[PDB]
């Protein structure tokens, strides 16, 4: 099975120590597969035609080489997508030379991106092959037969997920012909039923091997996506049972473009895929318990301790959900603010407010604390979700405050995909703002 | 500040390796003082005249130097209370002999115990002695004054919580009389209102103080009684607060007579001495990462979960209160069994009901993976409490099961102070039996 992590991003591609890192924690979590395709590298996708310089292929064989002594397989990409005519000599010759050039170089492990296309097929193409589908497969094709046995090839489909398919991905004449034209030893990676998919479910996955006519490779976006660069998830892979592993050919972790960002994405992961018995909130214990020596404070032997580095996964967990321990926070706040105006004396309000003063003070030292950490990277990395964290639990006690002083009825606090979930947003739902601008809780 | 351990309990004296382990313990949380009085040895107490030959005063001195070494004063005890005539020549010659071994030794540092004496005084001295307190302070300063400024001296009276000193402590005859008879160099212990007291506030210990007529040396119940083993708290140190700390001259823990139960209470009470922002369940969640490497499982490299270790704490938590965890797991199930036939459709009995399942589950797991640590004292320190755990959450989940399948109103399920709380406890109060042997829930 292919496991592991795709570089695929936008914005600045790792540096060499961040990309060595990032692999430790691959080769830790028991995985065995780096994908290397950055937005960065113009010769992936933007000028797909070009070949690599001299220098450009040495850091691609020492990546291989770094990956391999960690017990990791590497993956160069190829995207020659946008602007391809899928029959004419001289771009399946521009795409035979880079295939060429890296075979050669021993690196024979290949992804070829089909993920954006022209909205109609070239006419040059159009007599010769009958879809998108028959000659992304046949250009595929010839790059597998061009390697003779030693190299293996993944395929990035157009339609990537069952809203791209139309639904039921059996509905589509593009995966329809894709099945049954790409030859069978080339995977076919899959994002679920979303690109962001909150359940992965066996009868979906058997739906997708039937249309595919093989089992796909998972392309799993739950903790990132190319195109939202303004999330962070650090909590565990959920919404996937270990029932349908038997339903796939691999798992690939689309990362964070903050190298820092992923530690716990790749752990739980990888005990997932490891383990029967996987549960999130046990897996997420583990995974800080892992990642707490990265929060060493500068000058220091100390660390940010585990509780707050926990509170750091619960704050910022899932694209579904909240964390476990600020949800009941939040909900038990929600069922005493049923009432207008709160009874202060009442011990159900009591215990839902000191609740509340006392997760504004473990995120305000959590904030200060990693302002004051060796690793700047990893501080860089949570900051400004940190910042926005204390900004808006800083607004809720101020409004809780108010009504702890027990204002008359008429009085105003004075001022200064619908699964989806944050911290942030969880809050607003709370403390809403009227036409007026009046903040309340909904009374 | 005179913090640390007493092993003062009942039952086997911990061998030399557990001494040298608590050692340790105290070391690493900041403390600087162990007391050695267990029951186990015939000299301390029960015949308090007798002096220790060769061979027990070398254990001693051996002791004293290993405290030593880790940064620890020793303490001897001796208490000569249950059969002593306070004015008889003998007795006090008695005294002062054990107090000159001791000292011409080099174990200057003594605890005299007077918590257990006859009913009324002896008639030897009720002429020349008015009361229990002026016959204990003099035979007290007697041996303060035998030292020669070189040793130190702690006294545990006869009355040693606000229950035995009559409420109010300034309100006792027996207090009063010793606070101002009792030199002022010797230290007097205090437990608090109680023996095992759920909190100690200031305005108590400043009451205590202004009859004390000085400062008093805290002799802290709370994980342990040397007269209750049916229990075992491995949560943190709680209802103490920081305020209290300029109140007290010292603080010492009594343990479980089993060494390993006591990882957290010392761990805790350290930070708690320590940290101005001492918060119990941040200071459980620090405990639980320093104790998980004790968790090594037999024939391998891995460990008991950080998870599972926390469930331990939280099952098996404080005197006055389950863990926060499991006290909202049970919380919750309580508020879905309002009804005497729960709705098994009903979102609120479905959470509550897969989170006591989930309970079980994890139960389960941690009882078994704990039979298969190396540390075999380990296992058998929490053995029964978990199996007792483990046979109780099954019952209730039996009980709960049986509700999921909507029985008839009218079935019965089929067969096969006031402060304190448990796990045990907590699930009975939950789950009744009434006079005819019928469980219920209290309709
Ligand atoms: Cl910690
Ligand atoms: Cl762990």
């Amino acid at each position: 099975m292919l496991t592991g992590v795709i570089e695929g991003f936008y914005g600045r591609d790792w540096r060499r120590d961040e990309r060595a890192t990032v692999m430790d924690w691959i080769a830790a979590a028991g995985m065995n597969t780096y994908i290397y395709g950055p937005k960065d590298d113009v010769h992936v996708r933007a000028r797909w035609r070009v070949p690599y310089d001299a220098a450009g292929l040495a850091r691609l064989t020492e990546l291989r080489d770094a990956a391999a002594a960690r017990g990791m397989v590497f993956y160069v990409s190829l995207a020659p997508c946008l602007d391809v005519t899928y029959s004419d000599p001289q771009d399946r010759a521009a795409l035979l030379a880079r295939v060429d050039q890296l075979a050669r170089a021993g690196l024979r492990n290949l992804v070829l991106l089909f993920d954006d296309i022209p909205s109609v097929l070239p006419e040059a193409d159009r007599h010769r092959f009958d879809s998108f589908a028959e000659a992304q497969a046949d250009l595929s094709n010839m790059v597998l037969r061009h390697l003779r046995g030693a190299g293996h090839v993944v395929f990035c489909p157009t339609e990537y997920c069952g809203r791209m398919a139309g639904g039921d991905p059996r509905g589509s004449a593009y995966l329809q012909r894709l099945g049954s034209t790409l030859d069978p030893a080339i995977d076919i990676f899959w994002t679920g039923p979303e690109i962001v998919s909150e359940e992965i479910v066996a009868a979906h996955l058997a739906a997708v091997g039937e249309v595919l006519r093989r089992r796909p490779v998972i392309w799993d976006n739950f903790h990132a996506n190319d195109y939202d660069i303004r999330r962070v998830f650090a909590g565990p892979l959920g919404g996937r049972s270990r029932d349908i592993l038997p339903l796939v050919a691999g798992w690939i972790t689309n990362p964070n473009n903050e190298a820092e960002a992923n530690f716990p994405a790749i752990h739980t992961t990888g005990a997932y895929l490891a383990d029967p018995d996987y549960a999130p909130e046990r897996a997420i214990a583990a995974a800080v318990a892992a990642w707490q020596p990265r929060f060493r404070l500068a000058f220091g032997d100390g660390a940010v301790p585990s509780d707050l580095v926990a509170l750091l996964c619960d704050l910022f967990w899932q694209p579904f959900a909240l964390g476990p321990e600020t949800t009941r926070i939040l909900s038990a706040l929600r069922a005493a603010l049923t009432v207008p105006r709160p009874d202060p004396s009442d011990p159900a309000w009591r215990a839902a407010l000191e609740d509340l003063r006392d997760l504004k003070r473990r995120i305000n030292k959590l904030f200060t604390l990693m302002t004051e950490i060796e690793n700047r990277d990893l501080f860089h990395t949570f900051h400004n979700y940190l910042w926005e964290a204390q900004e808006e639990v800083g607004h809720l006690v101020a409004y809780c405050d108010w009504l702890d002083e027990a204002p008359p009825p008429g009085a105003v606090f004075p001022a200064t995909n619908f699964y989806r979930r944050g911290f942030g947003v969880a809050v607003q739902d709370i403390l809403q703002r009227d036409r007026q601008g009046r903040y309340h809780h909904g009374v």
